């Protein structure tokens, strides 16, 4: 656990190969080239994975609402779009249960 403030972001657009729609999102850089990025689509309401670092949902165990319920984004219809660069202990302690 650390703190800074040289956690900058950036834009970047996406084109959606599901509903072929196109759309922009900007996240922290430093959650996107360190950590877990989630954005979503405008047209498919969907979130999709753009740069997955903390292998959150590598554990196929792990729901994009938990990932919320961790941070504490109530509304899930503002923005549609969450950044993670430390997940929590609660979290991986559900995946690293099962073996010991
Ligand atoms: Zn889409």
């Amino acid at each position: 656990g650390s703190h800074m403030v040289d956690k900058p972001k950036m834009m970047i657009a996406f084109t959606c190969k599901k509903c072929n729609t196109r759309s922009s999102h900007t996240m922290s850089k430093q959650a996107y080239e360190k950590g877990t990025v989630l954005i979503s689509c405008p047209h498919c309401k969907v979130r999709h994975l753009i740069a997955d670092h903390l292998k959150i949902f590598h554990d196929h165990h792990v729901t994009v609402e938990q990932l919320m319920k961790a941070n504490g984004e109530q509304v899930s219809q503002d923005v549609g779009d969450l950044e993670f660069e430390d997940i929590p202990d609660s979290l991986k302690d559900v995946l690293g249960k099962y073996a010991k």
